[PDB]
C-alpha cells in the first residue's frame, strides 16, 4: 500500500543517490561514508563510536575511513590531556575545504534530482518526512 | 537549504529503518539484504547480476546472501537445459511464505513511522518522491 510504497521508494532512492555520491565525490578522492565522517565533525569534535552508530556502519569502516582522511590530512586524533585513550575525531582546515566542496557537489546533486519539485512541493516533503525520521529514530534505538 | 535536507532527511530515515528492519526481520532468520532478495524473486526468478545492480551491493554480498537462503530452502538456482551456466535465482514455496511474513513485518512498521501522518499526507508525499527516485535514476545509471 502507500504507507509501504513511501518507504520503499525512499530505499531506492537512498540506494540510487548513494551510488551518485560516491561517483561525483570520486574526484574529491573521498567515498560517501568519508564525506559523512567530514559533515559530522565539521561541527565539532566526534567519538568513533558516534560516527559508527549515528551513520549505522561498522566500527572497523570508521576506522578505516578515519585512518584514510587522517593520512588526506582531512581530520586528525585528539587527546586528553590527563588520558589520551580519550580520543576525538577532529576537522582540520583542510578537511574544513574539502568538505565545502563536497557540500557543493551534494547541492547540486540535490537541486537536480528534486528538479521536477516546485519549492512549495520540496517545503510539503521535508515537513512531512521529518515527521518519519523523528519516529523512526525514536523506534530503532 | 531545504532540497539538501529532503534528501539528507531521506538518507537518516533509510539509515534507521535498516537498522529496525534487520532487527525485526532477524526474528524470521533474515538480514534487510536477505529479504530484498526475496522480494526481487518473489514476482520472478532474478540473475545474481541484477540482484547486486539493483539493490546496489557487491556480487560477494549476492552470493553470500543467496548461498544462505539456498541453504535455508527459500531459493533454488535454476539451469538453462542447453547452458547451466546461465543462472537465475527462483523463489520456493517456502520462501514465498517467508517473504509474505517479511512485507508483513514491514507493512507494521511502515505504518508506524508514518503514523503522524494522514492518508492524503502520505499520499502527496509518495507522488512526489517517486519523481525524485525516477531522476536519479536517470541520473545515476
Ligand atoms: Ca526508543
Ligand atoms: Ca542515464
Amino acid at each position: 500500500e502507500n504507507r509501504i510504497q513511501i518507504m520503499s521508494t525512499i530505499a531506492k532512492i537512498y540506494r540510487a543517490m548513494s551510488r551518485e555520491l560516491n561517483r561525483r565525490l570520486g574526484e574529491l578522492n573521498l567515498s560517501y561514508l568519508d564525506f559523512l565522517v567530514l559533515r559530522a565533525t565539521s561541527d565539532g569534535p566526534k567519538t568513533m563510536a558516534y560516527l559508527a552508530n549515528r551513520y549505522f556502519v561498522t566500527q572497523s569502516a570508521i576506522t578505516a575511513s578515519v585512518d584514510k582522511l587522517e593520512e588526506m590530512g582531512l581530520v586528525v586524533r585528539v587527546r586528553d590531556r590527563e588520558d589520551r585513550a580519550k580520543i576525538l575525531i577532529e576537522i582540520t582546515e583542510k578537511g574544513l575545504e574539502t568538505f565545502n566542496k563536497g557540500i557543493e557537489i551534494y547541492k547540486k546533486l540535490a537541486n537536480e534530482v528534486t528538479g521536477d519539485l516546485s519549492e512549495d512541493e520540496v517545503i510539503l516533503v521535508l515537513d512531512k518526512i521529518s515527521k518519519i525520521l523523528k519516529r523512526i529514530e525514536e523506534i530503532s534505538q
